[PDB]
């Protein structure tokens, strides 16, 4: 039961399956994996595709012949088993020459390098047929108030991105980039620190419409947000262009815990609302199976990403499906939220006694909203326990 | 020493001095507050200004000669004084018949309600003088997940908020909104819950120019959020209309502490940016005097905000002013931050090799921030231990 | 499916269904219950008893005849109910005298009237056949530093507590104590904040066997600890007396929410742990129907507590039932954990060189755990997708 | 000005002013320090001491001989500078093998070997001359909630201290044991995750008087607690036996930032208890220079950590010296907080009608705690704006 399909479009980054278990305390417990290895291992599962940072694929430094061997060998692997590649990113975090930012370091010589390194990354991930380009600017912030001024920082970040959509438009390249946000780790504060922020930045680019929003489920909840309140706002504007899925246990260190993990009730109303907008982008995840397992115990906690937002979405449908849980939908005025508030235009507004003058206030106060019943009924629809 | 001075503009909202100190546990410890009492005590300690709610000035529900005499008296205050009301808002929270919302309660009735009354209020900021209208929507939002559809919410609050611009618009009034973010209290989430969400939202409205942010210190510190980061984003985005100034410890219920305590590095940096900045608003303080404290307590508890203000001012200018944390500035690289990455354009830097090829990453990588001694000499000014 | 029965040891406190709404923000929603509504509706649902604080059931400053006449309103309630009252408390927050504390306030004279209003409710307790009497010390704290002391706050709620113990001993009653935590709100920060603190104070008691802990779900998780840890402590340390279960979505004001919600798994661990430790006591919810429901809402809410928690009962049980997850659990080697390291003694893991020089590091190293394996097996049983 | 002394005992552990920069997204910014180079550097800033983990000074799987000539060296260094190593401790976190604990490791040989691992080191501090031995159990606890039965990894823990309880006793040796608490990171949630649970736990040990806490100021931050008041507990249950110094932004990741940085009042609120205690411990640092700096950064961030506490040391004794601030203290009955509630008695108590029927509530509540007002006198301390 809760087999995934080619529709379903799980993918799954190469650093997360990947992931050897270095953590701020502890050394390496698994070995490295071959992307070839993960692609096969992967679509085995039922995965759809891969992602990858150009140094997951490459290692840094490779030359020309080095870098060529590594591309075809994964090329073969995915031609091997169907796998697809519609996201990549740039690693702008890792070596120490960004240990102050990439495209904000406060060295113009580091910003430079850092465009130039994404810029030769955007071209394969065209390449392998990449429909969106993350970035996650984790090294952008500070720890202390007179190292960064943010509004130059801002003034920096927003013309590295317009120079990468100047390099797409020019090339041609129907590319899109999705700006992934999270509050801290590893700088104290980071730049641009939950989708809100990156969504109102994305504004005041040269142009907007190419680029979007990359949430990750346990970003938003280090800063304790509720993840599908952002990400319906992501929807309203347009710009969900990507998700990161996985799980979080509140306002920690990232801990990128398989989906459903965490928070379980958020995975739950994150997946109606996925669905129930028709969402059609990768179900990506962004994961790191514990320190703690072995090679099988990362394949089981790959397959158990997959499986979790299946259970979900199941859930959900049946929630949704439900003739009690629409009529509970009903009672609890759902249906009128829906409905504009003044269509009638702002002149009848003011004109309209029932708005004020004849106004019943104490009647309106008494209505009950009946939000328990209908919160009882979706949780004995995610548990199963209709009855 | 630390005197307030009229330029200062330091304001405070009728709310904060007047709070009887109820809380959830807890009933009030003080009587309430004629406005003409705060107004006059205000001014005793050189405060510039007054704000307030419809409802902390006008009891909800008085007649029009009710509303004329409390209006009527509150006037004579402020002309006894030279007090200014720079800012009035709306209370859609207290009253039960808003526990859903106000222009997004899923009842279509009470947002029509709500609109009715802000625009009521709006007419009586304008005759008050007052130049921002702030919208704090506490009970936007929701505890549980099927409550409340955040897309059609954001629908709602978006009309709501296109129908006050085309009534200020066709009005004439030169007032402009300023919308104030919180991530929870009293709803489980609250919509639009940090300066970024609130600056995204604002860039959808029809008339964009008429709104901005009021953020509040404590609110985005609710998150974890770095303070003075967003008000550097919302400078940058030309949006900071208004501010409320105040304290917190963390991540909890909203504390209102008086500014400078809670987070005092925040506030030395926050201080540090306006003051940089040249913002040119109201110092407002959305504070609320402990409940401990009797009367002679709750003046001491707003001179404390006043003062704070103060000494942060001094000593922020001090490091500013101090060559050596000039040099120190240099040595940190905080000149090439402000500098273009590349103003030469991007065939320019695509076409350098010092960007790519001849970057000795090793070399730059090896370079020190010196961001600890530039820290420590802003901990040295803060703290008046210079040598 | 999945209806209460007296076995089961449901209890609510009186002003759990009885809250009629207000909040920091926000006035009261419902009127007032008279607690024999709230007796009888409880029983109804299938409730075991209730629970109250002094002020709850007698209002504050009532006559002796008036403090008669509630009590056997009362008792003639939980006569025609069958209801027991297995917890009694003091209400030492709400009243204004209490805005520093009742045991911990500065002044003298409040913590005499604390101990004198705790030990009349102790005799009313006693009289209605409860076992446990809790103390939440909700007012004892600071929001600033130099206000407490914390060392002289320790010894006065020693103190107090000593003569509580003292003064039931001298009647010759069974009842015990048991000490709610909690780590802020409505104080800045409140003293004994987690379970830990509150079974370290206890050790230092004169008659320590007398105490016990109280804790509640959302209170330990509004410092993000993890609640069943917290408990399995608790039960460790022999000194888990009552509980108090709700729901809570992280760090946050404390929201009381209905039992099952916030933290989904967190209640499924929980369950889990207290059957198979066999926790004998109470299962009592100290929850609040959210402000936006009519009365039909909040016995919705409150039925919620008691279903949640029979189909976690259910899953859990079904979880360690399974074979297969017996099989799992030996992978991953609970059953070793079971087992002391060192029955052979110091001196023979000294002379043990299997523990020390022939101990092969890295083929240890390369076990793996297993435990995303046992914890998918755990998922799928939660939801009711074993297959 | 603030130049460091013997008698202030500030120290340093190695892995601090050494630690690499590796995080969980970066490589090490630095090269490793050679233990000796820390030891005369960190005297020439005036440093009293340093602390090591075994694989600090010894590198993981050394031989006899290597052992012995790394222990020379650093014995040189330390002769050669008057520096001391009062405190000592193990590393068992880093290697693979403790992936799922030390003493708590489901794994029984695990379990044996953490056991003779720290056996063996505490041999060697005592050597050195340490009087503290601190245990920081970091990978004690979980990821998922079957993965650890907590009661069960409780007995594990207290026979793992016991058996070494019983070491040193059996060897005669003067060094007692400091249990430092963390609530999550590395793992989940972390076992023992406060100061008030560690000090539960040792009450529960066979010989109770061998053991203490080593609180750090971040990790109890990292729960959102008062670090000054979890410090007031330890001492007054007499377990203050060492503490760690360092600073952090709230909710997060464990910063280490230096001391000072961070909760700048909660520093000043703890030194103030420190020297007001008379606390004769060390002074240690638990820090991790920022990876953006080089060594000149490493050896400017160390001076700031004792710079800072000596700035505050002055603060706070100024604060407590000051006539206006004794006066502020009895305004706000300090005095009377630390005087028995009724050393009269229970049976007097009981008699006593003012702390009843007479005691007029009222007028009680009325009285104001003037708490700003004496927050405020400590403010202008700590900023030096006394006037
Ligand atoms: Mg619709
Ligand atoms: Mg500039
Ligand atoms: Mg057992
Ligand atoms: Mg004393
Ligand atoms: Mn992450
Ligand atoms: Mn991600
Ligand atoms: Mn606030
Ligand atoms: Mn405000
Ligand atoms: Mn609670
Ligand atoms: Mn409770
Ligand atoms: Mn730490
Ligand atoms: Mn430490
Ligand atoms: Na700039
Ligand atoms: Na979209
Ligand atoms: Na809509
Ligand atoms: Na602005
Ligand atoms: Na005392
Ligand atoms: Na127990
Ligand atoms: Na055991
Ligand atoms: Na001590």
């Amino acid at each position: 039961n809760y087999a995934p399909t080619p529709v379903d479009r799980f993918t799954f980054g190469l650093w997360t399956v990947g992931w050897q278990g270095r953590d701020p305390f502890g050394d390496a417990t698994r070995r490295a994996l071959d992307p070839v290895e993960s692609v096969r291992r992967l679509a085995e599962l039922g995965a759809h595709g891969v992602t990858f940072h150009d140094d997951d694929l490459i290692p840094f430094g490779s030359s020309d012949s080095e870098r060529e061997e590594h591309v075809k060998r994964f090329r073969q692997a995915l031609d091997d088993t169907g796998m697809k590649v519609p996201m990549a990113t740039t690693n702008l975090f890792t070596h120490p020459v960004f240990k102050d930012g990439g495209f904000t370091a406060n060295d113009r010589d580091v910003r430079r390098y850092a465009l130039r390194k994404t810029i030769r990354n955007i071209d394969l991930a065209v390449e392998l047929g990449a429909e969106t380009y993350v970035a996650w600017g984790g090294r952008e912030g500070a720890e202390s108030g007179g190292a960064k001024d943010v509004r130059d920082a801002l003034d920096r970040m927003k013309e590295a991105f317009d120079l990468l959509g100047e390099y797409v438009t020019s090339q041609g390249y129907d590319i899109r980039f999705a700006i992934e946000p999270k509050p801290n780790q590893p700088r104290g504060d980071i730049l641009l620190p939950t989708v809100g922020h990156a969504l109102a930045f994305i504004e005041r680019l040269e142009r907007p419409e190419l680029y979007g929003v990359n949430p990750e489920v346990g970003h938003e909840q280090m800063a304790g947000l509720n993840f599908p309140h952002g990400i319906a706002q992501a929807l309203w504007a347009g710009k969900l262009f990507h998700i990161d899925l996985n799980g979080q246990n509140g306002i920690k260190y990232d801990q990128d815990l398989r989906f459903g993990a965490g928070d379980l009730r958020a995975a739950f109303w994150l997946v109606d609302l996925l669905e129930s907008a028709g969402y059609s982008g990768p179900r990506h995840f962004d994961f790191k199976p514990p320190r703690t397992e072995d090679f099988d115990g990362v394949w089981a906690s790959a397959a158990g990403c997959m499986r979790n937002y299946l259970i979900l979405k199941e859930r959900a449908a049946a929630f949704r499906a439900d003739p009690e849980v629409q009529e509970a939908l009903r009672a609890s005025r759902l249906d009128e939220l829906a409905r504009p508030t003044a269509a009638d235009g702002l002149q009848a507004l003011l004109d309209d006694r029932s708005a004020f003058e004849e106004f019943d206030v104490d009647a309106a106060a008494a209505r009950g909203m009946a939000f328990e019943r209908l919160d009882q009924l979706a949780m004995d629809h995610l548990l199963g326990a209709r009855g």
